[PDB]
């Protein structure tokens, strides 16, 4: 396989893992081409690989995968028809050609939404046409998420299969399945957004900013590891994110294996918990190490007060290699705080920095910087107090009513954002409450950071494409440490011009009674926002009193025969009282 990289990779990867990545890849570059067309390209390329395994001497096996992929893209007939100047790439050398192709990938393709089929239909297809069933999904998921790291999407497509295995052969397949599909969807939609943010935050902020976030996260993960070790990994980890964001998966995947290789050797130098993962095969090893549990910190926890306070060379050591010192601070503090959000640990370091800038210029440095660890406690409480205020509320209200609290809350704060956005974001923010309040107190803040980050990012992408607010924009275009407290610090818009009434917005029909919870709930939540938009000035009590009356209205007309007249004639009456109530 010296001659042929193809064969080299068709052996490092399964045929099954290969065929899927080739499919993923082609979708990701050629988003508009049909499935049938692609599975044709897949098989042409697969048959070609095998040939090279047998004889690496076979013609066109010697070629680099870069050259072979491009050659196979330019094979496509509708390349000039559908993809225009993407076809012009095909006239260039393979350095410029591949880079050309990457530049034409649509960050947001305009493809219809994927409408989930009824379980019965799906399960039938899972049985009768499994491969076809499972490959379209990778296709549909990939066309829509072109920059998504193909190997991650390979792990997602197999957890998918395990749900049809489990939920299809069950009494109630629907009630079983759709919460596992919405679950994976949610985990997959998160992972997509996490990859954008990671790549975005590398360019929109410093490599320093990324290296710092990295120090802190890896110091929690591997607490029993020297600054020098941690430091080295931060470097290699940056190298890999900088490359994977360039977009070349081949080098990206290679670097990862190499890094994982380094990690799996030297494992006693890094962490205990890396054994499981380190056994795993190529693509998976890297995947697992990213997710490995935070290793236990050494029993001996030397006071960080001794080194960074209550010492003389604090200001000396800082003067030379301050970013080593700051880094050393952050490392030391990070491993002694795996329950802290990373955006917090960084905030603390920007403090220690900010402090030592002032206090080293000071006449008495020792007495100047003696209360730095007291400047951290307000910063630890703010995110902790919002964790408890919010998880308190959640338990009382349950997920739906929690969501509805958030809807009313945010609609007043930013009434300009479309009802659909507000509804999605609030729903999703509910799931953060569900996901993370089930985590114990320690583990709560990391959890929040992960999910908020994506929810907040997705929001911050959507909005900026179609801006409606100054205050959302300031927060999105702001530091990663300061992005969340910026949103938290939002207040109600007192300048809003209440929306006009429209009865159809508050009309309702019998369907709702038998509808699915999700789609029923969303119907009601649209109304809630629309209500709050139309009457922002209204009290909790006032809105509750309506919500109580709307509730009973449904409970009634869904226990009615000829519900349709009920809904119309009680909806006329409900609407009228409501206007009276809030008018
Ligand atoms: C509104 C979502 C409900 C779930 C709990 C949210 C709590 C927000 C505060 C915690 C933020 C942690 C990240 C950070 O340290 O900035
Ligand atoms: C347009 C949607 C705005 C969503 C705001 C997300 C805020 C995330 C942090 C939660 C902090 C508590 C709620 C708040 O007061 O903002
Ligand atoms: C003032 C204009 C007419 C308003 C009509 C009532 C709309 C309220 C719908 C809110 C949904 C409540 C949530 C629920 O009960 O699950
Ligand atoms: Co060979
Ligand atoms: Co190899
Ligand atoms: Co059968
Ligand atoms: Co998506
Ligand atoms: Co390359
Ligand atoms: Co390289
Ligand atoms: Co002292
Ligand atoms: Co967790
Ligand atoms: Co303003």
């Amino acid at each position: 396989a010296h001659k042929s990289e193809v064969a080299h990779r068709f052996k490092d990867l399964g045929e099954e893992n290969f065929k899927a990545l080739v499919l993923i890849a082609f979708a990701q570059y050629l988003q508009q081409c049909p499935f049938e067309d692609h599975v044709k390209l897949v098989n042409e390329v697969t048959e070609f690989a095998k040939t090279c395994v047998a004889d690496e001497s076979a013609e066109n096996c010697d070629k680099s995968l870069h050259t072979l992929f491009g050659d196979k893209l330019c094979t496509v007939a509708t390349l000039r028809e559908t993809y225009g100047e993407m076809a012009d790439c095909c006239a260039k050398q393979e350095p410029e050609r591949n880079e050309c192709f990457l530049q034409h990938k649509d960050d947001n393709p305009n493809l219809p939404r994927l409408v989930r089929p009824e379980v019965d239909v799906m399960c039938t297809a899972f049985h009768d046409n499994e491969e076809t069933f499972l490959k379209k999904y990778l296709y549909e998921i990939a066309r829509r998420h072109p920059y998504f790291y193909a190997p991650e999407l390979l792990f997602f497509a197999k957890r998918y299969k395990a749900a049809f295995t489990e939920c299809c052969q069950a009494a109630d397949k629907a009630a079983c399945l759709l919460p596992k599909l919405d679950e994976l969807r949610d985990e997959g939609k998160a992972s997509s957004a996490k990859q954008r943010l990671k790549c975005a935050s590398l360019q929109k902020f410093g490599e320093r900013a990324f290296k710092a976030w990295a120090v802190a996260r890896l110091s929690q993960r591997f607490p029993k590891a020297e600054f020098a070790e941690v430091s080295k990994l931060v470097t290699d980890l940056t190298k890999v994110h900088t490359e994977c964001c360039h977009g070349d998966l081949l080098e990206c995947a290679d670097d990862r294996a190499d890094l994982a290789k380094y990690i799996c050797e030297n494992q006693d130098s890094i962490s205990s918990k890396l054994k499981e993962c380190c056994e795993k095969p190529l693509l998976e090893k890297s995947h697992c190490i990213a997710e490995v549990e935070n290793d236990e910190m050494p029993a001996d926890l030397p006071s960080l007060a001794a080194d960074f306070v209550e010492s003389k060379d604090v200001c000396k050591n800082y003067a030379e290699a301050k970013d080593v010192f700051l880094g050393m601070f952050l490392y030391e503090y990070a491993r002694r705080h795996p329950d802290y959000s990373v955006v917090l640990l960084l905030r603390l370091a920007k403090t220690y920095e900010t402090t030592l800038e002032k206090c080293c210029a000071a006449a008495d440095p020792h007495e100047c910087y003696a209360k730095v660890f007291d400047e951290f406690k307000p910063l630890v409480e703010e995110p902790q107090n919002l964790i408890k205020q919010n998880c308190e509320l959640f338990e009382q209200l349950g997920e739906y009513k929690f969501q509805n609290a958030l809807l009313v809350r945010y609609t007043k704060k930013v009434p300009q954002v479309s009802t659909p956005t507000l509804v999605e974001v609030s729903r999703n923010l509910g799931k953060v409450g569900s996901k993370c309040c089930k985590h114990p107190e320690a583990k709560r803040m990391p959890c929040a950071e992960d999910y908020l980050s994506v929810v907040l990012n997705q929001l911050c992408v959507l909005h900026e494409k179609t801006p409606v607010s100054d205050r959302v924009t300031k927060c999105c275009t702001e530091s990663l440490v300061n992005r969340r407290p910026c949103f938290s610090a939002l207040e109600v818009d007192e300048t809003y011009v209440p929306k006009e009434f429209n009865a159809e917005t508050f009309t309702f029909h019998a369907d709702i009674c038998t509808l699915s919870e999700k789609e029923r709930q969303i119907k009601k939540q649209t109304a809630l926002v629309e209500l709050v938009k139309h009457k922002p000035k209204a009290t909790k009590e006032q809105l509750k009193a309506v919500m109580d009356d709307f509730a009973a209205f449904v409970e009634k007309c869904c226990k009615a025969d000829d519900k349709e007249t009920c809904f119309a004639e009680e909806g006329k009456k409900l609407v009228a009282a409501s206007q009276a109530a809030l008018g």
